[PDB]
């Protein structure tokens, strides 16, 4: 089998991707965001605390005749961004792209924090990461990933962003046409749970590459790139005007700039990330101040290879018995 779903980007600046998910039967379509950083699936439902929804679509796991209460089971998550959600779990069929599993755990939110209620466009998460991360008690529940991967053709799945347009997450296959040159494919270490790789190095700009190991994951959940600060000096010394503010929480540049490249390494092959991909826009609304997209993981105890980065590539999750990351450009 195979599913192929279109990501469509929440807002302006690409701050998250949404991509529709059925679930249920009949089916209820919530657009979730796929999250290679983390590892549950769960939903703005009608469990979830009134005050705490917004113009959310809600999972009703009541008018779904596929649905079962998993008895007992209970979830809680934190993620990075402090933002957190916690509920009781279903299982019910999930389809993405007309990739359909039977049995998934759905985790229904009870709770959701502050920055979930806000943002209206995404009904719920699908954790793309390893299962080992999955936060379901007392019996840990496995990702829409992890129970598709026996009827995938190929047990992978690709991401596929766009820059301030829609993408494409497929299931099962690699779309030959979907990217330029060849892929390049690197070792993963899964021991923290994470699609864990480590870079070759980066330049600026035109600049030289440094040729220097970079850990970090590939976090599709992530919107910027965090790499280390002597990394992100080194960028942001080249914008003039560029500063990290501590009041505004990270780098910030002139809005008349225009930013470079940053070129990461995979192997031997190189990734550019082009200037305009690195502006996250005003701070405030009509400030001349922007937000940048490259920011420090000091602060973090991990390298993220969110969203800036996953979007400049043809980005290969492949789940096989030893796991890599593949990368071409597109």
């Amino acid at each position: 089998s195979t599913g192929s779903a279109t990501t469509t980007p929440i807002d302006s600046l690409d701050d998250a991707y949404i991509t529709p998910v059925q679930i249920g039967t009949p089916a209820q379509t919530l657009n979730l965001d796929f999250d290679t950083g983390s590892s549950d699936l769960w939903v703005f439902s009608s469990e979830t605390t009134a005050s705490e929804v917004d113009g959310q679509t809600i999972y009703t796991p009541s008018k779904s005749t596929t649905a079962k209460l998993l008895s007992g089971a209970t979830w809680s998550i934190s993620y990075g961004d402090g933002s957190s959600s916690s509920g009781d779990v279903y299982t019910d069929t999930v389809s993405v792209g007309g990739l359909t599993v039977t049995g998934q755990a759905v985790e229904s939110a009870k709770k959701v924090s502050s920055s979930f209620t806000e943002d209206s466009t995404i009904d719920g998460l699908l954790g793309l990461a390893f299962s080992t991360l999955n936060t379901v008690s007392p019996t840990q529940q496995k990702t829409f990933f992890d129970n598709a991967k026996a009827s995938l053709d190929s047990p992978v799945f690709t991401a596929d962003l766009g820059y301030h347009a829609p993408g494409t997450y497929n299931f099962g296959f690699i779309d030959t046409t979907a990217y330029t040159g060849s892929i390049t494919y690197t070792a993963v270490s899964t021991k923290q749970g994470f699609w864990e790789w480590t870079s070759t190095g980066y330049a600026v700009g035109s600049g030289t590459f440094k040729s220097t190991s970079i850990d970090g994951i590939a976090d599709t959940g992530t919107t910027l790139l965090y790499l280390p600060a002597t990394v992100v000096s080194a960028y942001w010394a080249q914008v003039s005007g560029a500063k990290s503010s501590s009041s505004v929480g990270g780098y910030v540049f002139p809005c008349s700039a225009t930013l470079p490249s940053f070129t990461f390494g995979v192997g031997s092959a190189r990734i550019v990330i082009p200037g305009d991909y690195i502006d996250f826009g005003p701070i405030s609304t009509g400030s001349s101040s922007c937000f940048g997209g490259i920011q420090s993981s000091a602060g973090i105890g991990i390298n993220i290879f969110g969203d800036v980065a996953l979007k400049a590539a043809f980005v290969v999750f492949n789940g096989a018995t030893t796991p890599t990351l593949g990368f071409a450009s597109k």
